[PDB]
């Protein structure tokens, strides 16, 4: 079934900053990229999923029931009640229309999920925000309010058999804290996430990101951190983290659904980032990852604030999954002593769990 699914829907663009109309998550990061599918006769090649709202039940199986009624209720605030909602979160703007967009963006991805595992199509883009690494089960947090990856693996779940082998590959520039919490004791769905660490000075700025993070109980071994330290990486970095880390564990854990939180804010041209992933470099993730489950990959927009660099590096990634060959990726540099140092911890975090390591 070698046809890739694309859902995008406009109604995700009402969600917006009342105070700031140009603060960094815009209405038109999904529209830019949308639009640059159409210019480069991507969306034309793909088959259209329709977009549609996440029910209460399904928010439940990652959110509590006070989290949920709490976001649900801003749907009908004034906008100074907003304002004071939005000031008790870490990082969070709401609007009347943030609920929606919200479960937009969930409902989305469940028809996507939906449509790989059976099989309608091999694999699929999701265009959608506000993004959802960083919400957690009772608490909304950086520009996130439901855990769409999150709440897609227990969805898909829901739909197959509760043993579904899920890995979620966040290369988002930020650790997916909500993400890392959710699994944390779950040894069914793979955690995998790459981001800037800086020991413990950046967004979200936790110590639950570092390397020696690798899980509780029986999910001993399934979450895996790679925490950049010492300033700007790139495609040499994150192509060594594929090759030593990322590839050798997911094929060991053979999963039968990929799942990538796939914010573009480690591009380059990105200021929140400060890194330098080139679109090239996000086709060759996208590419090496189409080699596992079949195929079955679900790429979900996170973040990523460059309107230019978003929009190349999500089209690069929607080229690969239709089948496309991988563009050259210029000459790999050694990497920084630094990034070597983040490998090796992980590698000697990880040895005791994956017999695959070397
Ligand atoms: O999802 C994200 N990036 O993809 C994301 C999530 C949270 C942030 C916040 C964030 O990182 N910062 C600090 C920037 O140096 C911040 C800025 C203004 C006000 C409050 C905090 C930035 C990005
Ligand atoms: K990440
Ligand atoms: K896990
Ligand atoms: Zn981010």
């Amino acid at each position: 079934s070698p046809i890739t699914g694309l859902v995008y829907d406009q109604r995700m663009m009402l969600h917006h900053n009342m105070w700031d109309s140009h603060h960094p998550e815009l209405p038109q990061r999904i529209s830019r990229i949308f639009s640059r599918h159409e210019e480069l006769r991507l969306l034309s090649r793909c088959h259209r999923i329709p977009a549609r709202l996440a029910t209460e039940e399904e928010l439940a199986l990652c959110h509590s029931s006070k989290h949920i009624s709490i976001i649900k209720s801003s749907e009908h605030m004034k906008p100074r009640d907003l304002n004071r909602l939005g000031d008790e979160y870490n990082s969070i703007f709401i609007s009347n229309e943030s609920y929606t967009c919200a479960l937009l963006a969930a409902g989305s991805c469940f028809n996507s999920a939906q449509a790989i595992l059976t099989g309608q199509v091999r694999n699929a883009v999701a265009i959608v925000r506000p993004p959802g690494h960083h919400a957690e089960k009772d608490t909304a947090c950086g520009f996130c309010f439901f855990n769409t990856a999150a709440l897609t693996a227990r969805y898909a779940q829901s739909i197959t058999r509760e043993s579904l082998r899920v890995l979620i590959v966040d290369w988002d520039v930020h650790h997916g804290n909500g993400t890392q919490h959710i699994f944390e004791e779950d040894d069914s769905v793979l955690y995998i996430s790459l981001h800037r660490y800086e020991d413990g000075a950046f967004f979200p700025n936790s110590e639950d990101a570092n390397y020696d993070k690798v899980g509780l109980g029986k999910g001993r071994g399934y979450n895996v951190n790679i925490p950049w330290n010492g300033g700007k990486m790139g495609d040499p970095e994150y192509m060594a983290a594929f090759h030593h880390l990322v590839m050798p564990i997911a094929r060991e854990f053979a999963p039968e659904l990929v799942l990538v939180s796939a914010g573009f804010d480690a591009a380059r041209g990105d200021p929140l980032g400060g890194f330098q992933v080139t679109p090239e470099g996000y086709a060759h993730l996208t590419h090496q990852l189409m080699s596992l489950a079949a195929g079955r990959v679900l790429i979900i927009l996170e973040g990523g604030y460059n309107l230019t660099s978003i929009s190349e590096s999500m089209s690069m990634c929607t080229s690969m999954l239709l089948g496309d060959s991988p563009p050259s990726l210029d000459h790999l540099t050694p990497l920084k002593t630094s990034a070597t140092v983040s490998i090796n911890n992980v590698l000697r975090a990880h040895a005791p769990f994956w017999s695959s390591l070397r």
